[PDB]
């Protein structure tokens, strides 16, 4: 039975094979299918966007009660208020009129989404036939909306990616102009060019439509020759776009933090502090053990509050819970974690293409300064050498400051908070970047600098060591593959050497700076691991450094304070248990025990065969499966990263509890 | 033949003889006496000359109820009766310094085979000796034990002699006559003589007839040392179990329960604080503001023993210590034992051993059936009890339209077992099944070490042998083969053991185990005490344990430093336990070249360092040590933060 048993392990091996999570890969799809897939998802995205609109209705058009508050719509409510579809009004009439508008935009997105899905099926199946005029169209050569195509594109379509830039830019100016008309005609916002009103978003919707159209014609006549090697392969271009989109998303996250709490954005974001929100899963009106409410009601029982019915979600004061910043932290963090994730994948899917060329030898044939200036091994170890040195001199300079501040605050080794770095704060030149600048701001800048250079090491290694490294050229070895776990025990072992594993060590290392953001935007103290504890000098910070605000907690005391509100909620606490349960299970597949599970699975499948035969008359052969290391490090990073930030949501959605009253010394 | 020149294998049984072992054991009991004499000096509350004594330390708290029981230490609140106590502790500390110095001298010469005494000018023989002159001649027919089996009788005799000596010491020096009633310390002298009679009689029966059981254990030092460690660990677990039931018996109240009534000043505890502008002068405080104003500046503040619950904190620190070790020694006994089963399978003495402790598991057929029963029972129990805890958590959080009425509040230990618990409740039914599941879980890693040290039913299928005990894996072949050696199976017993090693910490700190969430301000978390008529209010639930217990940890500037250090140590184990060993080897190469390049350009002289990286087997070693040490550096904080269970339950909030 050895052979049959081996045909199975062979059915689950570390060698190249087809996997369910690689079927929509760029390699097996032509350029007509990428366009078709993007269209079908935007149709689904419109269907999704139309559900975030129906959910926002508080009172239905017929006047009856609607939906309870939910986080999906909350992150978009300040935008629909800004555009006039949604309105913050106590009057039930405004609440009933508003609901009709959201329902109308939801049905509209249902119609347009259905068109994009239809226009995404025919493109995918190359069945792009006009149902009215029997004649079909050509992807390579088409008129592009008839007469409009002839005047601007000389009646021709782009045959190469570098050419598609001009037409794509022209298509963008038709959206910039298209939105500038929707705002003017449907939403009633005329283009007044003053940057304190929503009317400025129509004026710049036309300025941008002019810049892009002019820029889209210059690239039609003069397509850029930069990164020509990308025009040859889809994944090469798709990865540079993803490395670019991630920095774009991080930028969007950073401006939505500065802007959403500007005075001009007060009518939409700060305005929320004066609203009562019934969030789902929040503590409801409790009832007694012997509580039976019959037709007569309130008989032979008792209930909590008595100002609301049994099992009804209780109100929540926006000012107390800090709703404004909670929403501002949920949007800013979303576009930052995603931005970081996009950058990591751009480098991964990019080095995934650098491996394909090194194997085929096209690497030495590239002429772009974007690859040529990076094929020298001496130059690589210099770039990586400086990145590692900078990462070290900055992770040790800022960690020792945080540790020293912690030691001074806890009076360890007879040291008072006076000897700590309370005098160190950002220089005067940078003081404009921060409100009430302090050591909490000097540390955060250096932590992000150290947290970027740390995860950059794993990225420079994907870019430079996809096929070979100075060590494996020394050890005479080839990295044939992007997802190979290790070469075995040899040379003290060589686990985690592929670029997919280096991607994992960028996501795992990126959890620190991805947490220095969560902690810093929630008004937490980052200069000390212990701030505000009932101990020696933790509460002396607000007056030793003269801070205008009072931070919620320090790195360690953050978990205790922020979770007082999590434990009070029956749903925020379910996330705390699920999120922790998912995270530890990563250790089972990330620890070097893949072999043990396999011999264990053998005993599992042997015992089941034994029990089934001794009890029943049938033969139970299930051949218990076990994941491979590369398949383990995959699921391991998804359980680790995916459970780590299932709970970061709880820190941001539990409320914003930074104040404006610095504490006096606990003298 | 895998290398064994590592620094942590220097004192291996292979590198030592029977004479050296005796020397090694003696060279430590002398050190242990030196240690025991420091736990005595530190416990001086007031010096003999009248100068103030030493602030409370945890090393002396776990022995103070014993020295009080023996009369060396007193609980008296008066300095006059507390000034004598100090003199006594000095007497026994100096005494243990003298006896320790003798045992080290009698260990240094034993270790160097130099058994010569200057006064008698004659060198003794290890192979044969009279044993304390005529006494041994009458009992051992003028001869000494020639083997481990023949050493049982003489070794048992020595135990009887030691017991008799302790009894004489209690009667003559400590003044406790042997009265045979089991509510007084005087019964520890009566049974010190009954045991000295049982052992002496038992030590003669084993000298005349040496035991033939486990005959192969005589042949190898590690084979016998491992069976002793599998036995000593179980003994230590039993001592921890017994000390929990006994230390809070009515007869032990004068020593353990009495701690509550005292005021303790532990080092590193909250002290009288001062203002930033504080300028203390000899005579008085000037232009300064100091908190409390009842003690001097920077003076440790008092702590009410009753609020702290020191009688149960000290009981836990001792009970858990002899259990954290008892299970570590059971794991090491199987490890060092399977470490010997690898050698007899490599040099092939296994098929010829007639011992039923090796012959019983000879055939692979039975091995799969034995491991298939440990594995099936662990599944049917770790699931039956986890689904109860999860269901109880769901019912009280009112998730999926359920209430605390639908929970497992009506499930509790059967009437036959109710005597085992002061207050029976689902918290007790779950704990018994969690320990049962937590033992069968880590037993799987132990049955593996015993049966699959060299070859498994899978490796025999894959045509492979496990040549070593500390081989990380066989490469990425067959999808991967990592963590297959018995040293790695030892790690997966220590790592898996952390759950039952935590179900004890939680359950002895008076926490709830029948629900992840107990006592939180949610729908039915606070409705437990009345739905099940609990006579006690458990401190918190499995998850809410971390929030409540840590309110006292954050208030202490030293208990919080442990929290930080303990967490820092633990996550670093991820660096050496993740499959990133190949990545570390490359990275270091860049660091060596980078440092060489920086030194080259920066200084005319070129200096290189060749940065080193640990091996996987050397990684999984430092990994388990960082994971285990980190995980129980902080379990200490749960036990030493106070015992906060109360005997008053909470009514439903409604
Ligand atoms: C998560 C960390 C990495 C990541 C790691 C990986 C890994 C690991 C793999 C891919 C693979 C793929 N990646 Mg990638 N990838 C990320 C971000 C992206 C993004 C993006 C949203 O910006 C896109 C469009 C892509 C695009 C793609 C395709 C080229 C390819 C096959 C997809 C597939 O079949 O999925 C599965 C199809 C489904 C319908 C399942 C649901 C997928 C949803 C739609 C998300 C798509 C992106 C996601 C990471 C795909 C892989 C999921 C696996 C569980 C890892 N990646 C980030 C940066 N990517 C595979 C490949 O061939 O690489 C050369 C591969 O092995
Ligand atoms: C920690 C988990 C395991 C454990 C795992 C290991 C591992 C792993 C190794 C040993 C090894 C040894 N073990 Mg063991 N061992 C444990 C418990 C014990 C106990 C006990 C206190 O009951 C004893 C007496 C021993 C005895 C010994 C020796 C036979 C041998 C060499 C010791 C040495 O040089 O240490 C180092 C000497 C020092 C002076 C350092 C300080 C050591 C102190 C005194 C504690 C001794 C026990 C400790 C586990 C030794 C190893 C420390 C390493 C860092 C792992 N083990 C528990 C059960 N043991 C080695 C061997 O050859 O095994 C075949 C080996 O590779
Ligand atoms: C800002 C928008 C993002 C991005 C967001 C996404 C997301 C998110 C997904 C895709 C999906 C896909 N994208 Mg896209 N897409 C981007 C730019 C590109 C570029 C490029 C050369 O610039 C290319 C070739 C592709 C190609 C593709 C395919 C891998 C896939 C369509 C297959 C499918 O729908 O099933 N994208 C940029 C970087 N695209 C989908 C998919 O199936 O991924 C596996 C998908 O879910
Ligand atoms: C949102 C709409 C989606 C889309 C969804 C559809 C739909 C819907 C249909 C097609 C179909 C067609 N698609 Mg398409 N497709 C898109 C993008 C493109 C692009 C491109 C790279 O810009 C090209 C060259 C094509 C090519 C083609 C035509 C050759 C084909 C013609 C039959 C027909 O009814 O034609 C009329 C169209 C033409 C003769 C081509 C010239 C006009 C433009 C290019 C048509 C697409 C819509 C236009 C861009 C929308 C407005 C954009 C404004 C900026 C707001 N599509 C746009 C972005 N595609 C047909 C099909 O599959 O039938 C089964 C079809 O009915
Ligand atoms: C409670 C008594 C414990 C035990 C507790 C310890 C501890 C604890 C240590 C040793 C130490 C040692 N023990 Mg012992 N020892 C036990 C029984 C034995 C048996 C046996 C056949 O039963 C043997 C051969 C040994 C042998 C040894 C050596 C491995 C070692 C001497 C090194 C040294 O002193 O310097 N022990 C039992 C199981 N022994 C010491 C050592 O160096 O271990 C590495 C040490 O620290
Ligand atoms: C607590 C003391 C320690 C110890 C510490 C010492 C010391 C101290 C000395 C020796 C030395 C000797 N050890 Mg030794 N050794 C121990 C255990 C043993 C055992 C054993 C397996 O029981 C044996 C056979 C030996 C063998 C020997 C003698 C042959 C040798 C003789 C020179 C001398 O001065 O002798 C007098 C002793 C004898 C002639 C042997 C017969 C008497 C017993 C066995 C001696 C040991 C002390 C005795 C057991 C203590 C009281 C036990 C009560 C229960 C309290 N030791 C005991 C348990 N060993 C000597 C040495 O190394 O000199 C450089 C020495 O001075
Ligand atoms: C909750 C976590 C968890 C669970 C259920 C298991 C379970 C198991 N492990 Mg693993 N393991 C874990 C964590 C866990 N481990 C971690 C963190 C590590 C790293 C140290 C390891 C390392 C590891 C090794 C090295 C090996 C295993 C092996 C095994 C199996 C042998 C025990 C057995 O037969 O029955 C035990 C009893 C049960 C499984 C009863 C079921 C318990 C519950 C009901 C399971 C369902 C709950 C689950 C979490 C649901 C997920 C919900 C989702 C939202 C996440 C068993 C399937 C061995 C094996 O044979 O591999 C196949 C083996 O060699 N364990
Ligand atoms: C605090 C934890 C910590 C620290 C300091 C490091 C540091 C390092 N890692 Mg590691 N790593 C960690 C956790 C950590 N890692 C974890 C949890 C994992 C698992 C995901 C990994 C996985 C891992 C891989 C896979 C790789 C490394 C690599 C590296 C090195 C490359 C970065 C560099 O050159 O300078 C970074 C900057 C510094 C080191 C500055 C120093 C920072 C402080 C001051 C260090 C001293 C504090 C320390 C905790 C003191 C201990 C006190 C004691 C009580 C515990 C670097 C030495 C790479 C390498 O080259 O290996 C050699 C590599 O391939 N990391
Ligand atoms: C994967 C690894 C990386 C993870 C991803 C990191 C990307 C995020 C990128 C950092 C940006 C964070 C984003 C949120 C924006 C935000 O916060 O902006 C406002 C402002 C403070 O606002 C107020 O915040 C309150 C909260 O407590 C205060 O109380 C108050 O006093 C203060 O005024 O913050 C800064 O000025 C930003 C500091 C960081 C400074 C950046 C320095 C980096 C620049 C140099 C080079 C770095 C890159 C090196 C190469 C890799
Ligand atoms: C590591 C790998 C595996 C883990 C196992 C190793 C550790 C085991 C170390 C024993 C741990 C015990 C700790 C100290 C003993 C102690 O507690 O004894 C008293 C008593 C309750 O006392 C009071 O405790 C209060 C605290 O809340 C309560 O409120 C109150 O109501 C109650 O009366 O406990 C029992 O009766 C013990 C329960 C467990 C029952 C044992 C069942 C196991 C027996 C069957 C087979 C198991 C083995 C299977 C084979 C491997
Ligand atoms: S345990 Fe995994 S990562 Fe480590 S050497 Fe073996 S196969 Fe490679
Ligand atoms: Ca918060
Ligand atoms: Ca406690």
């Amino acid at each position: 039975d050895a052979a049959k048993m081996r045909r199975f392990l062979f059915q689950r091996t570390e060698t190249r094979s087809t996997k369910w999570y690689q079927i929509f890969d760029t390699e097996k799809l032509d350029d007509e299918q990428v366009v078709g897939g993007h269209l079908a998802l935007l149709g689904v995205l419109g269907f999704i966007m139309g559900i975030y609109y129906i959910s926002g209705i508080q009172v239905f058009p017929w006047g009856a009660p609607g939906f309870h508050d939910n986080w999906f719509y909350l992150t978009i409510k300040p935008r629909m208020v800004s555009l006039g579809i949604d309105t913050y009004s106590t009057k039930t009439a405004d609440l009933e009129a508003a609901g009709a508008r959201l329902l109308g935009w939801a049905a509209f997105h249902f119609l347009v989404g259905s068109v994009l899905i239809f226009g995404g099926w025919r493109h995918w199946t190359h069945n792009l036939t006009n149902p009215f005029t029997g004649r079909c169209g050509n992807f390579r050569d088409f008129r592009f909306l008839g007469k409009f195509g002839d005047v601007v594109f000389n009646g021709t379509s782009a045959k190469s990616y570098k050419e598609a830039l001009g037409p794509h830019a022209v298509y963008m100016s038709l959206l910039f102009l298209g939105w500038g008309i929707v705002m003017w005609a449907i939403l009633g916002f005329a283009p007044i060019p003053d940057f304190q009103t929503i009317n400025s978003e129509t004026f710049m919707s036309f300025v941008f439509a002019v810049i892009f159209f002019a820029l889209g014609i210059y690239w039609w006549n003069n397509p850029p020759n930069a990164a020509i090697h990308l025009n040859d392969d889809m994944k090469a271009a798709f990865s540079v776009h993803l490395t670019a989109i991630g920095y774009i998303n991080i930028a969007l996250g950073c401006i939505a933090f500065v802007a959403f709490q500007q005075p001009s954005f007060a009518p939409y974001y700060k305005e929320l502090d004066k609203l009562v929100f019934y969030l789902y899963g929040e503590p409801f009106n409790r009832v007694s053990f012997n509580f039976v409410e019959q037709g007569g009601k309130v008989i032979s029982g008792a209930k909590e509050f008595a100002d609301f019915p049994a099992y009804a979600i209780l109100p929540k004061s926006g000012e107390a819970f800090g709703m404004a910043r909670v929403v501002t932290n949920l949007i800013v963090f979303n576009h930052i974690i995603c931005g970081v994730l996009y950058v990591f994948a751009g480098v991964y899917h990019g080095g995934q293409y650098l491996l394909k060329i090194q194997l085929n030898g096209m690497y030495n044939q590239i002429k772009s300064i974007w690859i040529t200036k990076g094929r020298d091994q001496e130059v690589q170890v210099k770039i990586l050498g400086t990145v590692m040195a900078l990462c070290f001199a900055t992770m040790l300079s800022v960690y020792a400051v945080i540790v020293w501040n912690t030691i001074c605050e806890l009076n360890i080794f007879g040291t008072n908070i006076t000897m700590s770095f309370y005098w160190l704060k950002p220089l005067p030149i940078f003081q404009w970047m921060f409100a009430d600048p302090s050591i909490n701001d000097w540390v955060m800048a250096h932590v992000i600098t150290a947290g970027s250079l740390f995860s950059l090491i794993a990225l420079v290694r994907i870019a430079f060591f996809a096929h070979t490294s100075p060590l494996w050229d020394d050890l005479g070895l080839k990295k044939n593959s992007y997802s190979f776990p290790c070469l075995g025990p040899v040379y003290g072992g060589t686990c985690g050497v592929s670029i997919q594993d280096q991607l994992w060590f960028a996501m795992l290392w990126g959890i620190k700076g991805l947490s220095a953001v969560c902690w810093y935007i929630d008004g937490a103290w980052i200069a000390s691991m212990m701030y505000g504890v009932p101990a020696a000098d933790a509460k002396a910070w607000d007056s030793i450094a003269h801070l205008h605000h009072h931070y919620t907690s320090g790195i360690f005391y953050y978990f205790w304070t922020e979770t007082v509100t999590i434990f009070s909620s029956s749903h925020l606490s379910t996330i705390l248990m699920i999120g922790h349960l998912v995270w530890f299970i990563s250790f089972a597949v990330w620890f070097e025990d893949r072999g043990s599970r396999l011999e264990g699975a053998d005993i599992q499948t042997r015992t089941i065969r034994w029990l089934g035969k001794k009890f029943l008359n049938r033969d139970v052969n299930f051949r218990f499966p076990v994941l491979t290391i590369s398949d383990s490090k995959l699921a391991g990073t998804f359980l680790y990263f995916g459970g780590t930030f299932m709970l970061v949501f709880l820190f941001l959605a539990n409320g914003f509890y930074q104040t404006n009253s610095p504490l006096p010394p606990p003298v």
